């Protein structure tokens, strides 16, 4: 299962220049700050960090595009999609010790959009109502209070649920572990 590690991003940092070069620092401090501080915090701050990078849409569907970024990808390119939001939220959190099981990148119909959004979940035990970090949203809000958002199936580097687990018959996803190896 990929990591991210402050030192494997600081060694990345020195490799590119500029504001690139900033983000990856940017990024490792936030995880170094993170670590020990209560969930809560980590949860918000992580959230609060990358929704202030450029949102990606296609121009044709103004939805998603195909192609899922690993972390790496987003903080070079400066942004991504809404699953590619989710998914270095998602790998930063465990970064700081959100143990993994308890996070879950949700792939939701947006009932107001009519399209497919993908937002990163947070589930406090497995049977509790799942708190939403979204990239169109800067408050993280339990399910009940986003009745805008329906989940069809979630993942992690562990598992994949259908909505009402071997992640990688999720071919992407598969694929994308595989690059941050």
């Amino acid at each position: 299962a990929p990591l991210i590690s402050v030192e494997k991003i600081q060694k990345l940092a020195q490799s590119y220049q500029g504001d690139t070069r900033k983000r990856f620092t940017a990024w490792g401090n936030l995880i170094d700050s993170l670590k020990k501080k209560p969930v809560k915090i980590q949860l918000e701050k992580v959230n609060s960090f990358f929704n202030q990078f450029n949102y990606e849409t296609d121009p044709i569907t103004g939805a998603s595009d195909d192609y899922w970024k690993s972390p790496v990808e987003f903080i070079v390119d400066g942004g991504g999609d809404c699953e590619d939001f989710a998914i270095i939220k998602y790998f930063t959190l465990v970064a700081v010790g959100v143990p993994s099981d308890q996070l879950r990148i949700t792939y939701a119909a947006s009932l107001t959009l009519n399209q497919a959004h993908m937002v990163l979940s947070f589930y406090p035990t497995p049977e509790s109502e799942p708190l939403i970090l979204d990239s169109l949203e800067s408050k993280i809000l339990k399910a009940s209070a986003r009745p805008d958002l329906k989940p069809v199936y979630s993942f992690n580097a562990e598992g994949l649920w259908l909505a009402k687990g071997d992640s990688k018959s999720l071919g992407k996803w598969d694929a994308l572990m595989k690059r941050m190896e």
